[PDB]
């Protein structure tokens, strides 16, 4: 940890297309025309069958993204002809797509896998820069779930008394709001770009996915607090879970003595039904957007995105992982110890998260066995949600994330 943190502007603006197999890119244009805006717009539990999950729009985005981008950098006309899955782009600033020519002026684009972009050979972009950043926490999104060997991952950090000043009052005036809430605000806020690293908007998103993680893991809660502050869920690891802004004007504040920085990403498939760790994820793509923020170990990151400069090295900092269920019973296990709940109290807890987790294991589990079958086999197949691997559902390395993660406060 540099003392200062990731201060510098970002001035590389890379992309990462998505993994794709033998048959080609998992979508089609029904469910890439499904993404879009009424206004056609790429860039503008509530389930669907074709985006069964919450991180389902993130996978099949990272997809369109991959397929529409990558192919009109070569220049100012590019567009005019370019189609990929009968779609064009309505104009050189890639307002929106709609339908393409049957037949196309040019040839279809073919998407490339697990390959890298420099967005600023577009020539528009590189002259009308806020235009191109105004649109990267989307790409970087999709560069950073690509590149990732399993779910999204968090920029995580914490600094010495870190919510004080104006973002003390800030986090007051948020006192019982829901943690998703507070993050679709913030993405709200951000629109009109202009956010600097440590401004006001960088300094607010960066707190509060790091308030927000420390009390999902529950080393942060009524009796540990940040400046007063934690949020707080009645329940854990359950279909109900609900994070709570809340304050304490009398229990323990915690003293952080240093600057603390992890990448954390989600081990475990569930994270797919988690809307609290994909908001974090979410609020990660805009903080990591702006700056040239810490470059991965290679060890944290797919094989096909090691050795990018600026990105991706050999020595980077490393990438925790956290299993979902792992780290809800030991949230569970924090909130027994710290007197928040009765014994008692956690066993049940601890079972409505087990229980969940069952039925959340076996809806993605026969997701997976359905779409990998169907992408074999049926040509054109979209899936629905990005590949895993059933040895996810493993701890895998938890507890050295959450050993990593407990020193944080300090």
């Amino acid at each position: 940890i540099s003392e200062f943190g990731s201060t510098m502007a970002r001035a590389i603006y890379d992309f990462f297309s998505t993994p794709f197999g033998n048959r080609g890119l998992a979508t089609n244009r029904t469910q890439l025309s499904s993404l879009l805006s009424s206004s056609n717009s790429p860039w503008q539990i509530v389930s669907t069958p074709e985006a069964p999950y919450p991180g389902s729009l993130m996978y099949q985005e990272s997809m369109l993204h991959s397929a529409t981008v990558p192919g009109v950098l070569g220049s100012r006309d590019a567009w005019r002809t370019f189609n990929v899955f009968g779609l064009s782009w309505t104009d050189e600033g890639l307002s929106g797509l709609v339908a393409a020519q049957d037949p196309p002026p040019a040839a279809p684009y073919q998407p490339a896998s697990a390959q890298w972009s420099d967005l600023l050979n577009y020539p528009r972009w590189a002259n009308r820069r806020r235009e191109l950043q105004s649109k990267y926490p989307l790409l970087l999104r999709s560069t950073l779930l690509s590149a990732m060997r399993a779910g999204p991952v968090l920029y995580v950090e914490t600094w010495p008394n870190m919510i004080s000043g104006r973002l003390a009052d800030w986090f007051m005036s948020q006192y019982g709001n829901n943690f998703v809430d507070m993050c679709a605000r913030l993405t709200q806020s951000c629109s009109n770009m202009p956010v600097e690293p440590d401004g006001n908007y960088d300094q607010q998103m960066r707190a509060l996915i790091s308030l927000w993680l420390l009390s999902y893991i529950g080393v942060v809660n009524q009796t540990n607090t940040i400046s007063g502050f934690y949020f707080s869920s009645k329940t854990r690891g359950q279909a109900l879970d609900s994070w709570t802004l809340f304050y304490t004007t009398n229990t323990n504040r915690v003293q952080i003595t240093q600057r603390h920085f992890a990448y954390v990403c989600a081990r475990s498939p569930d994270w797919n039904v988690d809307k609290s760790w994909i908001a974090a994820a979410n609020l990660t793509a805009i903080v990591m957007a702006c700056r040239q923020p810490p470059v991965f170990a290679n060890q944290g990151v797919i094989n096909q995105a090691q050795n990018r400069p600026g990105f991706s090295m050999n020595g980077g900092t490393p990438v925790h992982e956290l299993n979902l269920l792992t780290t809800a019973q030991e949230c569970i296990r924090q909130w027994v110890m710290a007197g928040l709940v009765s014994a008692a109290k956690g066993q049940a807890l601890t079972q409505e998260a087990n229980d969940f987790s069952n039925l959340i294991q076996a809806d993605l589990g026969q997701i997976k066995a359905q779409d990998d079958a169907l992408y074999n086999q049926q040509p054109g197949y979209a899936r629905r949600i990005k590949p895993f691997v059933n040895g996810d559902w493993t701890p895998g390395m938890t507890a050295q994330a959450l050993a990593v993660l407990a020193t944080f406060t300090a």
